[PDB]
């Protein structure tokens, strides 16, 4: 039988707000914008509500601060200190649990890698249901990069971003491809140095911090929001789509069973499958530094 | 001749951030988001870029503190005391006429029909390409909240809301129906009551306050930002859409020669029609109340 | 539970094709696109399978001879003499109440009102969930010929037709208005004229000819395709959409239990509610005589 | 100043009409919809025009057989025997000089590259300007196919297809990218085999047989339609997109000035560069062979 699709929204920050601006704008579901605080998140429902006719959207965004509210959704977007970040998750977790446990998760909560183990963990949801939003905007911040070198669509440039955070984040080199010449071919072609393309990657790894000493008083959420909605989509639309992100890893690069920067295959069972991407023996330390410290610090939580 | 078409923001506030983003995200031009302080409009705009990619978009939105930027803008948006806003329009107006005097031209500044009418005069354009934005958001949730009482789509009922800001806002009862049925019929049908319609009317009044209240910090955003960009879009496509806005009335309404909130239609051409609709004896007083404001506060000028 | 989408179309001519098309280009739902005739369903799906990497889509869109493939789908469309018709619609009828008797069901067959009638007494669907599409497409006609005589935007003409097919539709003047303008105000403002409005009323009962003769050997197709289409979009989006279609009408109308052309509100649940529209005495005779040929030709049944 | 986009489509037939109602469905243009024959432009043009407000789109939608009516136009979509066709290209040459000369032109019609560069000699159009859609085409079903295979979304598959038509036609495997994994990635992680590869680069090939063989009465039309679109919005949007196409070919794939099927990004100016990608040896001749070919085809003309 129909029923609309539903999409919570844990936090009515910056990026939780955009998030359902852009849901409703889309009309890919209902939105329940979720927050503890008082007035904000019903503020900003209305506030989305008036647009939606603008859009000739028929969504229904509503705030709340009642967990009884995301009951039967189908997908829930946590945005909302390391110990901190920890309490918010468990209550989301037992939110979740008793109101929409088959919900497809997707948090955005630093340290992203270690966070998403944990709500696994204290929610109980299968794994494949649980992941992080990070690769999807580091990915996107590397094609365009790569793109504005080349002077072509960055939609029509294939680049993924592997493992953590920081130093952790691995731009795969050996990913990149433009209109399906590898990089490789292109220093070859006298198109590009090595040089350009490390100044790339090292451009992806600080993009963050580009926009946040620039904005002043805050981070990004204008392209960390449409990630999240492009995660969902995937899950809700059953895409089939690459979506490199924080998810449980088995049998790959490594692994034996550990939640780390993947790029994914994602429908409508979550997290259905992960892609081997060539690395370089560098690229693979650098992986491997990454999966230690996710692994080192889930031992002290 | 193929070129991008390009928006000019003034105002890298929440309303010109949105903006941006929504404007990219459609693919509906290049953005420059202008604004005087230091970083902001740069970081909106390099946070926008990266998820252009995510939308499948080729749009360029780039921040800037330069008039030179805004060259060759289509469309011109302001978001950024009376004389305090009058000062900053002077400011715009001169980056106007100098890099893009051919721009259509919506102001989102307080007192609209005052501020629009003087950004006229200070950068001389023609009437027809400059006009406010109000009606629009006005009137969506006008239409929102017809649409909440009878539990139908809002894109299918028809409701304008005319005249001036907050209490000078005129909710045209004689313009609404839904899926052509008129509110006076559901009235006999017992689908809705006169006293019904008084609290949509009243509601629609103090929509801002009720968003406002609850935000803490700030006014509303989301629905303004949209509301400019469907102002935009029946320009940039030419659509001859019937767009409530802040504009210039030669000839209809009794008026003749002043920026007021009434329905247009817009196309290529800016405002290139005024809608003339029935309105009842208290909807004028109320219209002709708000004509009356708007002379008193443009005449303070020293 | 997350399942796709899923919307059968059946018969694979010209309209249903254009529907999986443009069903898939949306990635409004999964596609089966249904006939007997060998490898015309296949070859339209392949095709159309091959453009949906190009419209960024991940519908999929089959083509089947087997009623079985059509199973668990959430919306029906069916485009495939009066007992010629009635005969196909008993295949589908046993097809749809085996295979997905919760499916909402979208008749395309002449006589409309007739054969959306006798599809719901054979398979015995609910009144609710069973439908015929004509009104959205008269309606569509009836919107463009109001706005390209005021030279507006077609998407803000409000205008319904309502009653039967041909001759037996409705278009109501009383239900027309552009931007909360009403037809008769423009009449007194000299933008239309009477004769005008009878020209658009009696060019909106024939455009269906003015098509026909000009393609020379078929009916018209784009235009129906995306009039199904904007009302399994209604359902499957929970839209509560106003929707002129041939629906189940019980108390509305001064009828008790019949279809015909009126303007429903369709969402999740199917038709969930029916719009009364003001009609002239005039109008009213018209619907009288619609309503009457209805029952006269349902009667023949043996 | 602001004026609507204007694309011009000659040839009211399967293809040109479906052209004319993506076209205004998705409001990028208004179309003049242009064919000799009496009656066919007109009804579709009017069929498509009622659709318009279903689609919420304002384009305008006309039929003609008068070139006046192409006057100003963007893009030039021409679908209207090797001399009949010719004939034809001759006829639309000289209304497009007249009418509309900064136009950006797209043929479809057999035998592509010969008539692509005939279409440029008869109505001296810069060469960047006049291309031909093939590419598009058999690049989207190269990537369908391959994409079937994976079990993954098609759009995150990067697949072109250079050269000209039939066995002149070569799906590039080397070109071939799911989610930054190459071809010869999956093979080595035992997820395809060579002999799969070789079936879906057959499979492409003989794609439009499969069509054919179903429908009976006519070839495809629904998707070389949306190819040229998404041609035209490279063009009308300044995309700079990879675009696979018939395009003016010099210093790339060792030509010097020929008319093929190569990887080309298109922006407000045309054809504005062409992507170089590794061939194999096999794939090197094959792509020699349909250069010859068009070569010697256009000695006939």
């Amino acid at each position: 039988m129909i029923e609309r699709r539903k999409i919570a929204v844990i936090g009515s920050g910056q990026i939780g707000g955009n998030i359902a601006y852009i849901v409703g704008k889309d009309n890919l579901a209902d939105v329940v914008l979720f927050d503890i605080a008082e007035g904000i998140p019903q503020g900003k429902a209305l506030d989305i509500t008036h647009s939606m006719v603008m859009f000739g959207s028929t969504s229904k965004v509503i705030g709340t601060n009642d967990y009884a509210d995301i009951s039967g959704s189908d997908v829930v977007i946590i945005t909302a200190l390391l110990f901190g970040n920890a309490r918010i998750l468990d209550s989301v977790a037992e939110g979740v649990k008793k109101y929409c446990p088959n919900a497809f998760v997707i948090c955005i909560t630093n340290p992203l890698d270690v966070m998403v183990s944990h709500f696994q963990k204290v929610s109980g949801l299968p794994h494949n249901k649980v992941c992080g939003m990070a690769g999807v905007l580091d990915s996107s911040r590397f094609r365009t990069f790569i793109a504005q070198h080349f002077g072509v669509n960055a939609s029509d440039v294939s680049a993924n971003v592997i493992g953590g955070h920081g130093d952790g984040m691995v731009p795969a080199t050996s990913s990149v491809s433009v209109g399906g010449v590898p990089l490789s071919s292109f220093i070859k072609q006298g198109l590009i140095t090595q040089e350009q393309i490390d100044e790339i990657v090292c451009h992806t790894r600080i993009a963050w911090k580009e926009v946040a000493d620039n904005l002043k008083t805050g981070t990004a959420y204008f392209a960390p929001a449409a990630a999240a909605v492009k995660m969902a989509e995937a899950y809700l639309k059953d895409k089939k789509a690459v979506v490199p992100c924080s998810a449980f890893c088995s049998n790959h690069y490594g692994v034996k069973g550990i939640y780390m920067g993947v790029p994914t295959i994602i429908g409508k069972n979550g997290v259905e499958d992960i892609l081997e991407l060539d690395l370089t023996p560098l690229e693979q330390k650098l992986l491997g530094e990454s999966i230690n410290e996710v692994n080192t610090i889930s031992k002290v939580l």
